[PDB]
This record gives structure tokens, C-alpha cells and sequence, in this order.
């Protein structure tokens, strides 16, 4: 897979700054969340798409990043383009994630 | 918001299992509840307190958890200390929530 695992808010911020010219899809998840785990393999498969970066982030480890993107329900997928949040998908819908990524390619 | 939105009964069970060591306040709401809305803002403000955990649950999405904590009216706030129900607060009085929080803190 090409999923990037980022473990701290500081690491996330560095990652964004290094990739201001990329389309980025971030799966915000929580360890206690069942639907997050169920969709995790589909997110892994999605990441074979080299035209975007796919990142997975634990909301308990990246509290400030989650707060920044107004994440409140799990999983939430954030699409970032040229450094800015351009879309949000709430809930474990692989179809909704595909549609959102397509919208912003 | 430091307020988590939990959306299935299993997720709630898992969340509780990860936080046997904390004091937790659960806001049982309904999508329709007028008084639920009136108090949501105050509940968010309350969660600025990092000591305890503050959670929002839709009584319609979590029937078994509601049944388990004997929640029969909305809004209802359930205080859970060290993995067990220790108090119940019914109605949109934030002060009564805080009183019940700082009673088992």
C-alpha cells in the first residue's frame, strides 16, 4: 500500500508543507471505531492511485489537526488540494470518498 | 469542541473499554430535540475540561446503549466514572451537569 501513517500534529504540519502541490486524502479515524476498521482495507486499496497522497491519522494522536479540520465523527475523510481543505466526507462510505477525490483531481 | 460523536453501540462499548480510567459525560440527544439543541453549545464549552471525556450520542442510533443506561428522555446526560454509570442528569440545565460532574470528579 501507499498509505502514509502520521503520528503527531507536528509531523502532519511538516508533511503538508512538504506537499503543498499535491492532492491529499486524509482518513481521520479512532481506535475504538468499528466502521473505520471495516473501511481501512478499501482505503489501503485506494492508495494505489499515485496521482494523490493517502494518509491515515488517529484523532487521539493528532488532536490539533482533528480540531483544525473540524473532525467530530469517525471516520472523516478530508481532501486537501494545494494546501487547503477543499472537501469533507463524513462516514465510512468508500463511494463518497471516490466521488470527492474525483471532484478534485 | 472536545466533544466526540459516537454513532453505534459497539463503538460506544469499545470507547468505554479504552477509557476505564476516566470520568465520562455522555449527552444523549435526538435529531429533533429542541432542548437538546438549546444546550449543545453549553455542553461544547464544558468539554474544554480535558480531565473528563465529553461525548454526544443519538438515542435513535444507539438504542441498546440508551436502554443500558436507562435513558428514557432527551436530553439526558449520563456520568460514567471508571467504566460504570454513577449519575444521571435529565434536562437542559448545564449547571446540573457540572454539579453532577464535579461530584464524582
Amino acid at each position: 500500500s501507499n498509505v502514509l501513517h502520521i503520528e503527531t500534529d507536528d509531523d502532519f504540519d511538516s508533511f503538508l508543507k512538504e506537499n503543498k502541490d499535491k492532492l491529499i486524502v486524509v482518513d481521520f479515524f479512532a481506535t475504538w471505531c468499528g466502521p473505520c476498521k471495516k473501511i481501512a482495507p478499501a482505503f489501503e486499496a485506494l492508495s494505489a492511485d499515485r496521482s494523490a497522497l493517502y494518509v491515515k491519522v488517529d484523532v487521539d494522536k493528532l488532536e490539533e489537526t482533528a480540531r483544525k479540520y473540524d473532525v467530530s465523527a469517525m471516520p472523516t475523510f478530508i481532501v486537501i488540494k494545494n494546501g487547503e481543505k477543499v472537501d469533507t466526507v463524513v462516514g465510512a462510505s468508500i463511494e463518497n470518498v471516490e466521488a470527492a477525490i474525483r471532484k478534485h483531481k
